[PDB]
DNA sequence: GCCGCTACGTATC
DNA sequence: TGTACAGTGACTAATTATATGTCGTTGT
DNA sequence: ACAACGACATATAATTAGTCACTGTACATCTACGATACGTAGCGGC
DNA sequence: TGTACAGTGACAAATTATCTGTCGTCGGT
C-alpha cells in the first residue's frame, strides 16, 4: 500500500533547523556549501558533523527529519514480561462474570505472588495502573462506537430469520412494541395510580405513528389488538383534544415487524394477521428497530420530561417528589400525548430525507388511496376458541359460562370454532367447518344473561373466588360473585375504573 | 496557494469532458518558486526555493466573452471547463514575438536539459486542505 | 374410558 | 469542622536510545 | 587538499518507575419481579 | 447503514468600550 507522512506543529524548535535546510538547498560549489555549513554551524551550536547529519535527516525523510522522533522503548515497560502478563491476566481474570476487580485489588495480587516468588521490586500500583491503563482505553471506546444510519429512499429492515425485508412503500412493513412512561398518574379523586404503558405503531417508509395505545392495562395480546384497530380505522378526535391538523392515517399493513414478547408471538396475533392477511416478523435485537425505539426517547425529551409527576428515565435520576407532585390522571394524559402525534410530531420532518414532514411522506408514499374497513369486519380482533364440541341440548361451556344458540341442537356431538370478544363474552359467534372452510352458524348467547355484561377477566376472577368458596358452577352462580365484589379499593379496580372512564369518551 | 502549486507539479490527467484536443503535457518540480511558514515549509519538503501575466489575455481572449460578465448564468465547473480549453489548446499554443518558431509549450518543453520524473502523488498531499477531527 | 375446565412449568418483555 | 479509600497531577530517581565530537578511512 | 561516511567514545534528554499531597465520590433499605404468552398435566362429571 | 433530537466547536456579521492620531491648550524652563 500507499505509505506517506507528514509533519505539524513543527515550528517550536524545528523554525531554527528549516531556516538552516532553507540555507543549504543547493550544492552551488564544493568550496561555497562547506562555507554554508559552517556558517549554519553560528545559528545552531554545533559541530559540522551535526549539520551534515541534519541535512542527510532533511533529504532521506522531509520535513519530519528535522522533528525529534520520540524513543524506541516509548510505550514498552521495565519491570520485565512476567509482571506485564501476570498484571494483564490477573485484571482479566478478576472481571470475568460478575466480579469487577479494581487495579488496587490487582495491585494486592502483585505484591501477594512477589512475597511468594520472594522477589524485592514488585511493580508499585503506580506503575499498575499503568500497565492496565491500554486495556481500559479500548473498554471505554468500545461502549462509545457510533453507527452511521439509513440515507436516501432505501431500507431494508432485518428479520430473526436473517432475511431482509426491502421497505418500499406507505404500510408495506409497520412496527410495533410497548414502553412505560415516566410520569405517575392518579385518580379522579387525586391520589396515587401507577405509571401507564404506552404502546406505537409505526409505519417504516414514512416513519409516521400510525396509532397508540395508552393505559395502565398490561402488556397482552388485547393491547396489541386494541393498538392495530386504532392504526387501521380511520381516526376521529373530538373538539377537547384541541387539534388543529388532522390525523387523517389509516389502511392495513402488508407486514408487522415485532421484539420477540409473549404479546406478538402469540396465536391470537397470528389469527388476526392470518384474517387480515399480513405477516408477522420477528426483530432480530433491539437496534434494528430504532425507527420503533427512538420515538420512545424523543416523547420523554420533547412531551414527558416538562410534565408534573415525572419519575426520571432509571432510578438513579428519579425526582425526589414525583410521588408528591403527580397531578394528571390518565384523561389528560391522552389529551396532552394525542395532541403532540398529531399537531408536532407527524408534522415534523423526517429526519433521514430533511425536506418531508413525516405525515406528508406517508400520504405520497401510498401506492394507492386504501378503501375504510367496515368497523364491522375488524371482528376478526375476537379471539378464537379452537376446538370445543357442541353437547346434547344445543349446548357449548365456555369459561365456566353456558351457552344457547339458534341452531345450534341440530349439530351436537361436532366441534365449533368460537370467536368471542374478551370486552364481552355474554355472546359467542359460531362458525363450523364444512367444506373444509369455516362457515358462519349462529350468534350464540349465554343463557339467563342476554341482558348482561361480563367481560372475560371478570368471568374469570368470579370462576377463581368460585371455586375456592366451594359453591356451584352457573351463570347467575357466576354472575352472584361478579356483583358483591362489584358493588363493595384494589388499585388494578380504580385503574381499570379510569380506563373505563377514558374508553368511555372514545363513544 | 499550495493547491496551485500541487496541481502545477502534478501530471494533469484531464477528462473527455474539457473535450481538449491538445495534451497538456507539463509536470515537475522547480529550481525557485516565486509567490505573493507555510510556503517555506512546502519548499523545504519537496527540494526548491521559495521567493516572497496571463491575465490580460484572459479578459480580452475568454472572459469578457461570458455570460454573467460583470460589466444568464455560469456555473464554477463550467467555467473552469472553459479555462482549462482555453489554456491547453489555444493559449499554451500561442508564440510569442520572443519565441517565433515555437509555442508556449513548445518552447517549455525544448528549453529542458531533461526529462524530469513524475513526483509520486502522496508525497503533494501537503498541499491538500485538511479538516482536523473526524470520528470513524 | 372420554371430555370441557383448573393448575403447574417454561419463556420473554 | 462526616468519612476514608481509589484515582490523579506535580515532581524526582533510574534506565536508555540517541545526538555530538574526534579521528581514521575512502572518494574526488 | 576538500568532502562524505563510519568505528568508537562520550554526554544527553526522553521514557518509565516511584513518591506524595490534594481530591472526587459512594456509605447512606432496595430490581428480582410483574405481566403476558404457550405447553402440558390433572379432577371429577358423564 | 438504527434512529433522530439536544447539545456543541468553528466561523461570519452587528455592536461597542477602547486604542491612536492630530490639534489645541496649559504648564514648566
Ligand atoms: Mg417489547
Amino acid at each position: 500500500l500507499e505509505k506517506n507522512v507528514i509533519a505539524t506543529q513543527l515550528s517550536e524548535e524545528a523554525q531554527v533547523k528549516l531556516e538552516v535546510i532553507q540555507s543549504l538547498l543547493e550544492p552551488c560549489d564544493r568550496t561555497t556549501y562547506g562555507q554554508k555549513l559552517r556558517e549554519a554551524a553560528e545559528k545552531l551550536n554545533v559541530s559540522l558533523r551535526t549539520v551534515q547529519r541534519l541535512v542527510k535527516n532533511w533529504e532521506q525523510d522531509g520535513l519530519v527529519g528535522l522533528t525529534q522522533t520520540s524513543r524506541a522503548d516509548k510505550g514498552k515497560h521495565r519491570i520485565g514480561e512476567f509482571w506485564e502478563n501476570f498484571i494483564t491476566k490477573t485484571y482479566k481474570e478478576g472481571n470475568k462474570g460478575s466480579k469487577r476487580m479494581t487495579p488496587k485489588q490487582v495491585a494486592l495480587r502483585v505484591e501477594a505472588k512477589a512475597r511468594e516468588l520472594k522477589d524485592s521490586k514488585p511493580p508499585n500500583y503506580k506503575t499498575v495502573l499503568r500497565v492496565l491503563a491500554p486495556i481500559l482505553e479500548k473498554q471505554q471506546k468500545a461502549k462509545s462506537i457510533r453507527s452511521p444510519g439509513w440515507r436516501g429512499t432505501t431500507l431494508s429492515v432485518k428479520t430473526r430469520e436473517g432475511k431482509d425485508l426491502s421497505v418500499d412503500y406507505s404500510n408495506h412493513v409497520w412496527q410495533c412494541d410497548h414502553t412505560r412512561v415516566d410520569v405517575l398518574l392518579v385518580d379522579q379523586h387525586g391520589e396515587i395510580l401507577s405509571r401507564p404503558w404506552l404502546t406505537t405503531v409505526i409505519d417504516t417508509y414514512s416513519r409516521c405513528i400510525m396509532g397508540i395505545n395508552l393505559g395502565f392495562d398490561a402488556p397482552s395480546s388485547g393491547v396489541v389488538a386494541l393498538a392495530l384497530r386504532h392504526a387501521i380505522l380511520p381516526k376521529r378526535y373530538g373538539s377537547e383534544y384541541k387539534l388543529h391538523c388532522e390525523w387523517g392515517t389509516y389502511g392495513k399493513p402488508e407486514h408487522f415487524y415485532t421484539d420477540g414478547g409473549k404479546d406478538f408471538r402469540s396465536n391470537h396475533l397470528s389469527q388476526i394477521g392470518a384474517q387480515l392477511g399480513f405477516v408477522c416478523h420477528l426483530r432480530d435485537r433491539p437496534s434494528e428497530g430504532g425507527v420503533v425505539e427512538r420515538p420512545f426517547k424523543t416523547l420523554n425529551d420533547q412531551l414527558f420530561s416538562t410534565l408534573p409527576g415525572y419519575t426520571g428515565s432509571n432510578v438513579q435520576e428519579r425526582p425526589e417528589d414525583a410521588e408528591k407532585d403527580a397531578r394528571l390522571t390518565l384523561r389528560e394524559l391522552e389529551q396532552l400525548l394525542v395532541r403532540y402525534i398529531v399537531d408536532r410530531y407527524n408534522q415534523s420532518i423526517d429526519a433521514r430525507m430533511g425536506d418531508q414532514t413525516r405525515f406528508e411522506r406517508w400520504e405520497a408514499g401510498l401506492p394507492t388511496v386504501p378503501v375504510p374497513i367496515p368497523e364491522r369486519d375488524l371482528d376478526i380482533c375476537l379471539m378464537k376458541q379452537s376446538r370445543r364440541t357442541v353437547q346434547r341440548g344445543g349446548c357449548l361451556q365456555f369459561q365456566n359460562l353456558m351457552y344457547r344458540g339458534e341452531y345450534l341442537a341440530g349439530y351436537a356431538g361436532e366441534t365449533v370454532n368460537l370467536r368471542f370478544d374478551p370486552r364481552d363474552i355474554t355472546t359467542i359467534l359460531v362458525y363450523r367447518q364444512e367444506n373444509n372452510q369455516e362457515v358462519f352458524l349462529t350468534r350464540a348467547h349465554a343463557q339467563g344473561l342476554e341482558t348482561e355484561q361480563l367481560a372475560l377477566d371478570e368471568a374469570e376472577a368470579a370462576s377463581r373466588r368460585l371455586r375456592t368458596a366451594g359453591k356451584t358452577i352457573s351463570n347467575q352462580s357466576l354472575l352472584q360473585e361478579v356483583v358483591d365484589r362489584d358493588a363493595l379499593k384494589e388499585r388494578q379496580k380504580l385503574e381499570q375504573t379510569v380506563l373505563r372512564s377514558a374508553a368511555v369518551d372514545e363513544s
